[PDB]
């Protein structure tokens, strides 16, 4: 069908469909007369997996060859999505798989949609360590992604009565063709127990047994034929647990437990046993893992010069005194020797300057749960302040300040502290985040060792995120540049000289709208919700949380909505607000903010005068595979967090990337991405950090804006007197007061600006040449967002291996 | 190399070679450089899988077609054993695949090892149902195996100290590729509720829901090319289960627990909740699965005609009620034609005598569980003492002994008269058995519909228990009389013309000898224990029971260590003295006898007068693969229960087909297995029915055996003083009180004519000649017990279906 989805063979087409009915005879054990969509599916997912097996089985050949330095990718979460196109597009499949199918008389994309996500993650963190997999493999690093192998991911939400409903993500009910199982290495887990001092070295005994078994899962470069693995662990319990006879198999449970769900938090920190064991479980067994590799390749010098350890966020932080445990108690180096060791070999990546989303562990659960740990992590620290000590002698409010141990109420391990004295490198996600951990947080720590401190701006894969998702953008972009960035994003800097073409102008807005159009029809499809695909599709898809100020943009909706009743004959530019995202379960304002959400719709929506020039909708169960149907049909990205909040962001990125124009505050990458494009092509508005800070000093008192604002004051009128909850007149009470005299992230204080800057873009608009030629503008400078970029920056600057974009024979 | 193993082709050892290279790399993703033996089981195992999809999807094609009457078979327990081996017997494929694996440089037994037991099962009345669906296979009846996917089957049995010690049997460690797990076909049960009488009919509302999902395994018959299928249900709980959400989620395990784990009890009622769950559970998913079967063939009259459900002891009693329950509550017919149907279509199977291992399930529970089954079988129970009232004017001692619900301590509802009640046919397991069933404890039911009552003398496969464990005796037997009897047993008799014949008689005598070597091996390799094979093989395998009388089998072998003892330098025939079995956890006399063996072997074996005279090994973790290795080595097999304990016994049929002469007691199919093979060649010794009759009549008082027997005086001596036990002189007190006081099963009383019975089977072993000819007697007559000719009745006599020996087009 088109070019970029690669040839469709007469040869390959042919023998497809006959693997294909060879695995629903043989796998499936189906025929045609009784097999469902989903038995196609399978049948094809498996087809495809063949062409897979090969390439990954001479990679994992090829780096025992070699013996490269290996780069080891430590996650709690990979937010992987859907699995199927993106393995076609990586080896060049689509057009012949969908010929095939087509051919034996089924449509792909039906076929295509009864795949589960593979939702092993909450959001931006989660979605960044998939992206980052994409890039190692495309660039040929001897990479492996290590995490847990949940079995029940982010819940799926349902919207009843307008509130948020969880419910079970068994995403793994059908089966997952994708994952092989190696229970042959399988590995043991300690817990509890005591330690033990003997003459020679400590030991930590008595401890009770989890096996960690490993589940491989193949991650295909772009038509490179490599093929890395992204290994997860799953808890199982010993055959010898707990061994009346029936109740002690039954509590096998307990310590399977470990792998059995993902913590829905986002930018949280919630200190559970359960969640420690988890972050435990999978560092000791990756950590066992990667020695055995490294044995099979006693000269523990080198071991930084053949591993390198990325740790996505302190999640697991407890690399650091295993990897010491392990040298010291298990190989009996030195300490000192072991402490070099684990410094060259971990690098820290932070995500986050909220105090509520650092861990810190109360050191009462360490010791009972890892006793050997924590007499190993005070350790660290006693060495570590005599180091910050001769180099601030005098200084005591340093040395508390700087200490890994917590006093107070409960004495805490700050793990972001642990983090930053065990490892080489330590880096932040945007520009303006890693200046401001310099400036604040981390500033003493930066002052003790300024080296170790860079910035890693954060990227998105363009494979998922433009061919995938947005064949028809990607193809029109093939046409004019050829397809070489799909590999290389920077060139499609090259667009910038058809930003005056009129052909080009005029596929974009094409593209644009056919996008709109398919998305309005799923809405119906699905969710049987009618809107205008005439209208601007303004849309704020990201987790609920005060931070991100879901709340701001529901203070334009009801102004827009209140202008128009006050005016109804005056022209205003239709619109069709999208807000989408999940709440974690016990985030009382975030369900909060959900219900607002669909009650303004309640009314608007409903609303003879408004007509179809303004709705309000709340996008159910936002995930990847539905971000992948949303932000290519987008013409508005909101990206409103108060500035200095948001690290980076990642869905800006991918609303850059597909034609939409981004309204902002000067936060996180929005700042990079306005300065790749220019101002002129962005809508920035707000307090700058630079501004939050005085207003902080000064006092936030939002009574003032109340005072002089009258829009303002009549939407909190509104609220307060019930119009969006005629049954209900104060529900929405506690919103109301936290806006009015708790609120964290200024909502007022950007309230004017906002509302103003939104007149521009509606402005905008009106004249579609010109709004489709920023949006050109835009496309052709989101090339330095590219994870590849990203990945390539890790690999120089931190690892210390290049990356290559050389094909090895398939 | 050996003829009944079939043809290896020069196509297909070529074909099979591909096809395992083909999964070794697509389906394990490894190489010929890193796959482990177990890697080449599963390669082999899917290879031969393959063959069996084809024949397996035209089989149930076939029914539906033709829409014969169907067959389900109801069990909790389908003691499967391996798979590999039989599927290769059965498919003719054993030698083509030998010599595919030795081509690659593999030993084809050695990869046979590796395969875990589907220890689906605790013994006898497991078995018989996976011998029945072989048979039932073979012999072309449209039938289905329906059962529970346990997760942990009977726990593997380790020897510590001489005592029992259980692990967790995790089966599916490794996955299992002989099943498909078939999530599309999940069905709803229902727990707990509550219900509500309308206008029309009775509602169960408010109910937990726990659902059903099926994994479907083939069942090949013998060389027909009829494949057939075992169902099997795992419990998954619902998506909005419970739905802390942490907690809600974790909590799932209390649905899931269902299908966890099968209850080690063999003859014994443990009324538990748990238990009661898992047999509703089968019965409910299998009953719903049944009607949407027939309705896809309204007219339920015709249920009868197309149906028949065979409920394999009382467990799955509950479909009873839960028929008419489905039928009344939801098809809405009459009570009067659901109860027709009902009786039509149900069959009962009872295993026992032993009122201990009689189902009586507490009111409380049904009550709080099943409330409207409650009130379902309440309403049986009235109806049916209606017409005992009627037939038996004034009798209202009968009424009682008749009841469904039993008065008392606390109510109960007798399951087997529960199943009489509602089946149109009762059956025991062998001649003796089926006979005191109508004479004792069912002589009420018998006397109102004599009609219901019948025998279907037990039967083992001569696949798995011929074929498959002794090749090598299967061989010289089909040189002689051919291929046939492999499917048509009785022809074994056509042997009788041959037990003068020189050369057979050495045949017969050589194989036993290189079974005997072979596993004689076997407890060197896995055991480490040495043994001589030229002994006399003395062994009992089982699970240990009081009434089985593994203790008579002791107080023997302690008579010969004494009289050797008494005069060393006489000669005595030598034996190796093997008892093997599982205890039941919550068994304590069982535990204590295995105890009492170890005890007793670790004087006699060490014993330097003794010499290589006699040893007694305790067989290490009996189950179906280990009954193949040592059954088919045994030269005395000794089935000696107390006559009327043990309904039929099937592990003596084993024995007696390959080659082993029994000594035993006329009870359950002893008596029959006798009579076929003739008195003079078989070892008969102690009390009959009648005399244990007699003395229970009269009191029995072991005292008196103690005071006129000085042999047996002077063992409970031994066993008091702590000869058996230095360290713990009183550790046998329990079993000396129990022998002495309260001794159920008579050991004392035929002690004497069991000693002086062995001496016989001595004085006969001295003689190789005549040992074999009266060998040749009785494996020329054990052709009445396969279990083909069983089923052939239960098809004739019960379901109402004639049995077929045609080939489907492969
Ligand atoms: C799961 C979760 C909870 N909370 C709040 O944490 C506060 C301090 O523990 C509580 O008082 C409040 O009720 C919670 O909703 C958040 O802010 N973000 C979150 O993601
Ligand atoms: C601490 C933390 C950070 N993040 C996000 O990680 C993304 C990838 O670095 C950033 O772009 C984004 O700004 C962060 O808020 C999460 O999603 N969950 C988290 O718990
Ligand atoms: C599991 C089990 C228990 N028991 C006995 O049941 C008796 C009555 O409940 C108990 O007093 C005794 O301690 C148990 O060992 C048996 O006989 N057979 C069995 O299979
Ligand atoms: C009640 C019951 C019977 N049986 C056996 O079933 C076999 C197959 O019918 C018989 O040969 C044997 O005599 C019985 O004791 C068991 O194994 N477990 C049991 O719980
Ligand atoms: C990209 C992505 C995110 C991160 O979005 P931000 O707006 O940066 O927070 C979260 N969820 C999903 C499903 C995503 O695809
Ligand atoms: C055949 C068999 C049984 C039944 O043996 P009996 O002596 O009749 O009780 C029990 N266990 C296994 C493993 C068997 O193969």
């Amino acid at each position: 069908q088109i070019s970029v989805r690669g040839l469709a063979g007469v040869e390959n087409v042919t023998e497809l469909k006959k693997n294909f009915n060879r695995h629903l005879h043989f796998t499936l054990v189906k025929d045609r007369n009784v097999a469902t969509p989903r038995d196609y599916y399978f049948a094809l997912a498996h087809t495809v997996r063949d062409h897979l097996v090969g390439r990954w089985i001479r990679t994992q050949q090829h780096y025992y060859e070699k013996d490269p330095k290996r780069i080891y990718y430590l996650s709690l979460e990979f937010y992987m999505g859907r699995t199927l196109q993106n393995t076609m597009v990586n080896l060049a499949l689509e057009n012949a798989c969908d010929e095939a199918t087509y051919q034996l008389g089924l449509d792909m994309e039906e076929l295509e949609e009864i795949e589960e996500d593979a939702g092993l993650g909450n959001g931006g963190l989660g979605r960044l360590a998939a992206c980052f997999l994409d890039s190692m493999a495309t660039l040929g690093l001897a990479a492996y992604g290590y995490g847990i192998r949940y079995e029940f991911g982010i819940f799926n939400q349902k919207i009843c009565g307008g509130w948020q409903m969880e419910e079970a993500d068994d995403w793994l009910r059908y089966g997952n063709p994708w994952e092989k199982a190696r229970p042959e290495f399988t590995l043991p887990v300690h817990f509890y127990g005591r330690v033990e001092h003997t003459s020679q070295g400590a030991k930590w005994v008595d401890t009770q047994v989890v096996l960690a078994m490993p589940y491989d899962t193949p991650v295909p470069g772009y038509r490179n034929n490599v093929v890395n693995t992204m290994r997860l662990w799953s808890a199982k319990a010993p055959n010898d647990f707990n061994l009346g006879y029936i109740q002690a198999v039954l509590d096998r449970n307990l310590a399977e437990n470990i792998s059995r769900v993902l913590y829905p938090n986002d930018n949280f920190f919630e200190g559970k046993e359960l969640r420690l064991k988890q972050e435990y479980f999978v560092v000791a067994a990756t950590l066992q893992d990667i020695i055995r590799r490294f044995k099979s390749s006693t000269n523990f010098d080198a071991f930084p010069d053949k591993v390198a350890i990325q740790l996505n966020d302190t999640h697991p932080s407890l690399a650091i005194p295993e990897l010491m445990r392990v040298l010291v108690d298990l190989e009996r180096l030195d300490w000192d020797k072991a402490w070099e060791v684990t410094v060259k070999t971990c690098a820290y990546t932070n995500h986050t300057v909220l105090p509520e989303a650092l861990e810190r562990w109360p050191v009462h659960l360490l010791e009972t749960l890892l006793p050997r740990h924590l007499q190993i992590i005070y350790e660290i620290n006693q060495r570590f302040l005599n180091r910050v000590a001769a180099a601030f002698p005098g200084d005591v409010d340093r040395l508390r300040r700087m200490s890994l141990v917590e006093e107070g109420a409960v004495k805490r391990i700050n793990m972001a502290h642990l983090c930053i004295a065990g490892s080489h490198a330590v880096n932040g996600v945007a520009r303006i985040h890693s200046e401001i951990l310099k400036k604040t947080i981390f500033k003493d720590f930066y002052e003790l060792e300024p080296h170790k401190f860079q910035n890693k701006t954060n990227g998105i894969t363009p494979r998922r995120w433009l061919v995938l998702c947005n064949p028809g953008l990607a193809e029109i972009i093939a046409e004019r540049i050829g397809e070489e960035y799909i590999s290389d994003l920077d060139q499609l800097r090259k667009l910038l000289s058809y930003v005056d073409d009129e052909a080009f102008i005029r596929d974009v807005a094409k593209v644009k709208q056919e996008n709109k159009l398919k998305f309005a029809a799923y809405l119906e499809r699905e969710y049987k919700v009618h809107i205008n695909p005439n209208s601007l599709f303004d849309v704020q898809v990201k987790r609920i949380h005060e931070y991100k100020r879901q709340l701001l943009n529901c203070l334009h909706v009801i102004t827009l909505y209140n202008r128009i009743k006050k005016e109804p004959n005056k022209f205003v530019v239709p619109r069709t607000v999208m807000i989408g995202g999940k709440a974690a379960p016990g985030y009382h304002m975030a369900k909060m903010i959900i219900k607002l959400i669909t009650a303004i719709g309640d009314v608007v929506n409903h609303d003879p005068v408004v007509g179809d020039r303004l709705r309000v909708i709340f996008l159910e169960n936002y995930r990847v595979s539905l971000a992948e149907k949303v932000i290519p049909a987008a013409d508005l990205s909101e990206q409103i967090s108060t500035a200095g909040t948001e690290a980076s962001g990642t869905g800006n990125m991918k609303f850059m990337l597909n034609g939409a124009l981004t309204i902002g505050t000067m936060d996180g990458a929005n700042v990079e991405m306005a300065e790749e494009a220019g101002e002129e092509n962005f809508f920035i508005f707000g307090m700058r950090v630079e501004d939050v800070d005085r207003l902080d000093q000064r006092g936030y008192n939002a009574q003032e804006y109340y005072d002089r604002i009258p829009e303002l004051r009549q939407i909190i009128e509104q609220l307060s007197s019930g119009f969006f909850s005629p049954k209900q007149p104060d529900l929405f009470k506690d919103i109301v007061n936290m806006l009015m005299h708790h609120d964290r992230f200024k909502v007022f204080a950007d309230y004017e600006e906002y509302v103003k800057c939104q007149e521009r873009v509606s402005a905008l608009y009106k004249n579609p040449r010109e709004w489709t030629r920023m949006v050109i503008r835009n496309i052709a400078t989101s090339g330095k967002f590219s994870s590849d970029r990203t990945i390539a920056q890790y690999a120089r600057e931190i690892w210390g291996v290049e990356p290559s974009r050389q094909r090895l024979p398939a």
